């Protein structure tokens, strides 16, 4: 019942970092690591990870005993982590995105470059397709599929409000959206393109910018 | 050739699944005995491990004694298919890209960032695949083709004897356009941005629309 | 800057192209002579080494009786536009946002996941460009604005004397819309999801659908 209140208490309390791994050689017996920064050294070369408010002045205190070094860096005052993925009962495929607070359901797939952002439920069995975006809290049901590049929109605050609630066994077309708070029947086929504006019954096909319904199917 | 959608699903039939991590650690590593099925890179101090989690995992609790710190990075789960490599393609890759085995990609064609390219796609000579943009299941697209950003060329993997999409060539295709499952689109016809490609467009024609429809033939 | 988009074909052409990769490896690497066209980091036993695939593939051939294994990352191929260092900015980007160098991001504007930046590309201060959006060649976005998840907006390199897209102040934008070369949406304007937006947008008004036309004036 409290999910959506936790999911931004969450968000207030997340805090903001600019990680960073950084392989180095030089004078690194002479070199003093604050306990900020986690380091992996020999005498002759290291691999340091941190964050960039730490690292950056402990390069610039070290110059000396440093000969070179490489930063490697992805992100830039960014709070909310991302999923752990190494033990979850699913297939998820490089370059998806996962946020913090997703759950993925059991044998899920979650496709490339797909992106669930925190909060997004994903049911049992269920496809999101490549270049997928499941906004905050977008609720999906089991052995559905939603499209490549669908966008399900986002409802963060205010809390209160109804996410995205896709029932199960939907299909959604590829480059399809549907907005805040709509619910997908279960049994419903969302066509390609498509602007899903309202709720769509259970066992009907919509269609269309904005989503009519073209079709009744008896399953 | 003919047998191509029989070979690809055989492929992938094979493919193993694995959640690859890379592991920076430290500590008593002379005192410890890495398995075969873990490829590593270490002094007796620290060291880089390459393996499957299923191996990594049970290694890191059976040695957690020597082991003082380490760092684990993943990006997939139980993945198996695998990525393309990209290292002596003659053409343009660009960061970001997320490319499968068994795609092909012709001379001089350009792969913009985020673009992604499922299992069988192939693209022609001086094509390009703009940002974002999505190459389902044996997607074909021709020589000199624009796909533009966001676009998605819908997947057709199974069942083998059903017909990709088949872009032919000096195609132009607007943003966040779909072109959906088997649809061919004639030579140097023009797809509007946003448009829903539902049946076949003739050569050198301009549709238009969701779902698309002739709006011009282009002279 | 009044030569902006001519300076930055400019920059294009000079890019030289790159196959970078990141190798570990092990060996007797005591024995062995590293070239100057690689980044080394090795002791004895192990290193990292980062350069030109052009460079590292002779290099690991030349070397093959020393090295005993090895791993390549890599990325890209044949990519000249280096990508923007994030380390510094006064905003926020998170993970897999992809953004090019010559790229400007004001004052904590908020790059989303997977959004995408081309070079010459602008966003204001405040402005929220979201998850899977696309920023063009050249497309400036004002400051307050939201662009929504997967939304184009136009690029706009060649010719440099087009006008790219402009977002002016204020302006929110729907999911999986898309916002064609040299438009100009107006102040405080909405552009519905899944719009194609063909033409200028007056400021404080609502336009959707495919092509985009006033629905409403806000
Ligand atoms: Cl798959
Ligand atoms: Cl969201
Ligand atoms: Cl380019
Ligand atoms: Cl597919
Ligand atoms: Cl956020
Ligand atoms: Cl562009
Ligand atoms: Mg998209």
């Amino acid at each position: 019942a409290m999910d959506a209140y936790e999911i931004i208490q969450y968000i207030g309390d997340a805090k903001k970092q600019t990680l960073v791994k950084v392989t180095l050689k030089g004078q690194l017996k002479e070199v003093t690591f604050p306990e900020t920064i986690k380091v992996f050294n020999n005498c002759k070369t290291g691999t340091l990870f941190g964050d960039w408010a730490d690292v950056k002045p402990f390069l610039e205190a070290n110059k000396e005993k440093i000969e070179d070094y490489v930063v490697e860096n992805d992100a830039r005052n960014s709070a909310i982590p991302f999923l752990d993925l190494k033990d979850i009962n699913a297939r998820i495929e490089p370059g998806a995105l996962i946020r913090e607070k997703v759950e993925i359901g059991d044998q899920a797939v979650i496709m490339m470059g797909a992106i669930l952002n925190i909060g997004a439920v994903v049911g049992a069995g269920t496809m999101i397709d490549m270049g997928a975006v499941l906004g905050g809290r977008a609720t999906v049901g089991k052995h559905c599929h939603i499209g490549a590049g669908t966008v399900l929109a986002g409802v963060i605050e205010p809390p209160s409000a109804a996410p995205v609630v896709i029932e199960n066994e939907v299909v959604i077309g590829a480059n399809a959206v549907v907005l805040e708070g709509v619910r997908v029947g279960e049994g419903a086929v969302v066509a390609a393109g498509a602007v899903v504006v309202e709720d769509v019954p259970a066992h009907t096909v919509v269609a269309g910018v904005p989503a009519k319904v073209i079709k009744q199917i008896d399953d």
